[PDB]
């Protein structure tokens, strides 16, 4: 594998100049205007990943954030409803063309009740995630090697599952569905900003 | 008031050249594969209401499916996401252009937990609507005068609530808020229809 | 209104030559191995209502086994899964030939969750039925006045229920499925006599 | 292991000239109306299944449906509360003799309150059933190995689930009991195809 | 009626020469290592009543312990449980020969499942207590007339429901039961105040 | 009832030369992020109040601000926690002498599990708080009539509660236990505008 | 570990002249009027078990009941509500000299929520009980040699657990209150079997 | 490891002239009214500790005591809430200058929810705590040497914790709100010896 670690911001987009990139990030926990942004996390699809960063305070990163803004790029996220909140809530910029690998699962993965990316991995494709590092020290000055191995391995295969999941929602007919709950999703990002985390605003009660 | 009854559609659309259309519906229960369509009823604003009998089986309602396909009318409902599906279900055309009152109240009406009809007309107006009525043969034949009163209440008071909401929503700034929620919601009435009913799509689990 | 109260039995069969009658039961509580038969209450559905005392310790009632034996006379109960299970623990007969009200309005009274008989007969009837006495020591020598008026008025209603929610069934189709359901009903009761009163059989869990 | 896959459906029945059939399925998830069946899978007990692919959209299975209409042919289930609602869902043939490993279970293995398949084969034939391939994707162009394998297991062993239940049902005296459950499944399967799915149609609330 | 207010004691026990006496605490909760004994109510049966206000930091009551130690003497109590806690508490006398009208309700009225003093007095005499003052502040130095005719009230119908309840208890063959019962309930007390308050110690779990 | 109703501010100090003042807010809702603060009530216990605007985007207020910091002047509130916070995350400055009716009755009426203030106000003082304008728009330019009494009888009463609960903490000798839950409230608040507004950071789950 | 098993009893009571015998019961389940005793087992304390195998409908066993009768022998129970019931339920003999371990653990293991058999054995004497068997037919004509032995493992250790537990009431100075616990004990299973088993007597709800 | 393991008390604190000293203690239970203190463990951070047993009844240990009360020392728990509390109940002595792990955790480690101490040795240090031991008879007159170890192993940590805690703290910037809540933790103790155990006193319920 090839990753390659940032303080800040990407140098340079030469890498980037393709159709989507599959980006994740990792937080001090679960509740932005708390826990803030430690980590982001893009691949090409090429194998390789960059893991990028963030500093306490930090307000801009220009190379991510035209990746972040580009209309022509196809983010990929896994359950992009957090991802999409604390990125808009750091540097200010929400993005809106997005494909979100959990609701694809909630839409097509109908034989089972866990949409997790460790059991999607499993199935789909026989890959082992670690979820060993996921609760760790993500603010720490100094990475260790076994955080960026799993920072790495969280964006290596969002672009087969995208492939895969485009195939089952092909063949099952709710592309529609996906597109609609896809343009969506960045809003129901913002009213989590604005305070409704808790609240499903389309139930009875 | 007047209320007016009819047999199976509108007889003519002359009552209804205006800008937007309070819309309800009336039906056997809550689940639309189950609970036939029963009575559908509309207001223009003027104190009038149309009452439209529904009989078993019928699949056309043409002057009223012309008005709820109709793109530059906006279609006010009260939680629209079970009549839009009930509506798609019965006539297969799904509205695209909508206003729903409870999602509205849930944005703005912040300081209390009661959505419904009732507390809303209650407190924002001082109408009390009573809903003895609302657990009621509504496939009778003849409707009784109580039916056709609480119906007729139900969409009478729908443009004077859109109107204060809309005021309410532009004063605290979350009018694109809103704006997005009623641009999913026919695709949410839909996912309802496809049998995510008890699902909320957007949650982690 | 006419209330007959016999002791232990009925002197003759000369009131119920006819196609079915009402029958209802009051008992010390929910447990049949524990609670006993206190009362047993018939009507032909020509407003006059008998009532029959049981004594401690009775194992016998000619008249009455016989009516619950006749597979000539539909024996109507609400809830009969309980009235079932009392009458076969007291008195050895389990009837087979029934109807009962609270699977019909499961089963046509789709638009609420309130399925008791005072509820269904302020709704279908607009006839008042009062609670009160209920819970009330059934056993006593002497029945109050307040206590024989209740147990005469649980059963001089069921026969306009019955014909109401057959005219239901038939409307909705759905007669087939409620006739299968009152077959069933009295082998749901001797479950429930031999010790899976608590259980649904046919649950995953 | 022998295990004859299919195309649609069986190409004769020259292999079940017998009293009984095990039969199960597989499908997309637990919601008829959304989640097409996908594998039929039979056997004759002598330690050979046939596993048969249905496509997409398909409506008529002659042969297969031949089998399940057979009254002379008792129909062996696991759970048939579900496989009667798919099936009759996709093929529009509601099978009405029928015998149900759980509910016999619940009848009998009353030490217990674990009554699924895995812990049944465990105890009765020391038998492990691997359930890894339950959540896996029925839907598939070509079925896995291990998909084939899982699927026949599913059947290769209800024969001697079924002779070990008339037994215990013979011992302790619950024939009678067993017989009417095994008769009112086809119905609960109906009721469940209506919209009831989530109530207990006998339950007080 | 009759209502004697004394201060940390009878001044003797000319009028408790009987065989048995009604006995009912006020505290301030339901702790009894956190709220202290208040006010004990005495009653010889005969409609009059003694209401004892009971000082902070009192360490003995003489004549009152006389009272409760003479085992020719049945103490009635009303979910003795706790007023057997808080008198051993106070007083360092555990009573030892008691009759609990809760238990012997939950023995006899096993057709309702409202157990509270107030229902029972409704339903077996009559009578009509109001509640409102239960929750008061019963450690004020001078009681108010109504809190005064409140405790007088707990105690005086509490000799004509036990001779109720002996009455059932003989009629329905229970009054070994009842007995032992009520010889265990004192060691019930004794496990509340040594800390198993929240553990029914007979419970499988 | 004189109830002097400003916008802004207090126009000066005249009337707040004192030892104590009753405080309370009404605002938009219960998330200080999300739901601003719209009305500030004072009173100085002479059976006049103060009822001050807010203005939507406020920032300071001199005079409010200069009364909440001045530490020989307690701030009674009931339900503290919620007011500390909103009054914090609005104007910048915590108070720091504060009593709390709430924390007082949880510590002293120990008879009771109804510790809300028209509880509080109805057993104390036998004064009926009405609360039906509680939840209602608070951020209207022109406040109601009923509006404007409902917030002054929210600080009418506070000085004369603080009286009998320094009585009742003084009789049960928790007054240290108290004291220290008013030191720690302000930081409690602090906690809440930080994140933790749902955790008990004490509990050990 | 000898282990002697008979058919219907014990030929004599030749090897039971002792002062405390452990005693278990193996059953179909959890109910007594549904589910029959099948298995007796019982142990001197010398190592060695006896393990009675009882017949359906069994009615008599008199050098068993003699044992389970006389006085001077405190029979030695794991939750002996349970036995106690199904014992008396089905030789008509209630014991009435008992020891529980389970009374005694939840009296004195008052460091653990954990209470059953496994954990005390292996946390008290380091001594693995397998429980595998224990949902296994009991109603077999032949056990296997794998019941036999979990049979005996249930009471070679009572005795060694009575011996330590009374060591530890006397050390904790609880003895009076296990005491009236085992006293009690009888009259608690008697209530399971006469309709209280989901009942907590002494509950306030 | 160098354990030493004395009786009743410290002999001397030659080996506690430090800053901070890591204290634990082992009981019969949650409830400090019924289970006494057993075990105090101690360390000086050199990473050897003193294990002292407590007697029966013992109720002064003035040197343990002396070092609990020396305000220029601060005292390290893990959950001090509990510790305090008993420690308080059995010398009568409150520390007041503490720092807690738990509250700690709960304060910086906000991307997970486990917050236990074997946990948090886990992930901070790579350190295996094996806390089998942890639930086990510490009354007994002589601990086993897996106890001692399991004891020591419980204080041996808490100053690298504290050391860390510290720098994220800092780093994290909440030191003012970790020192108000542990200038409150002893206050939580006293009400939990009180009697407000179970309730959270800033909780609107």
């Amino acid at each position: 594998t090839e990753i390659r670690v940032h303080q800040g911001d990407l140098p340079n987009l030469d890498n980037y100049r393709i159709d989507a990139v599959a980006v994740d990030t990792e937080t001090l926990g679960l509740q932005p205007h708390r826990d803030r942004l430690c980590v982001v996390q893009l691949s090409s699809g090429d194998g390789t990943a960059d893991v990028i960063q963030i500093a306490k305070g930090q307000k801009s990163a220009p190379n991510l954030v035209r990746l972040l803004s580009d209309r022509d790029i196809t983010k990929i996220f896994h359950f992009g409803r957090f991802d999409l909140a604390i990125l808009a809530h750091t540097f200010g910029v929400m993005p809106d063309v997005v494909f979100c690998t959990k609701i694809a699962s909630k839409l097509t993965r109908t034989y089972t009740d866990r949409h997790g990316l460790k059991e999607i991995c499993g199935e789909l494709l026989n890959v082992n995630i670690s979820k060993q590092q996921q609760s760790s020290d993500w603010a720490a000055e100094t990475l260790s090697r076994a955080q960026i191995e799993y920072a790495a391995s969280d964006v290596l295969y969002l672009h087969r599952l995208k492939d895969i999941f485009e195939e089952r929602l092909k063949r099952e007919e709710r592309e529609s569905v996906a597109k609609a709950c896809f343009q969506f999703l960045p809003m129901r990002a913002n009213l989590d900003l604005l305070g409704w985390s808790e609240i499903d605003i389309f139930a009875h009660s």
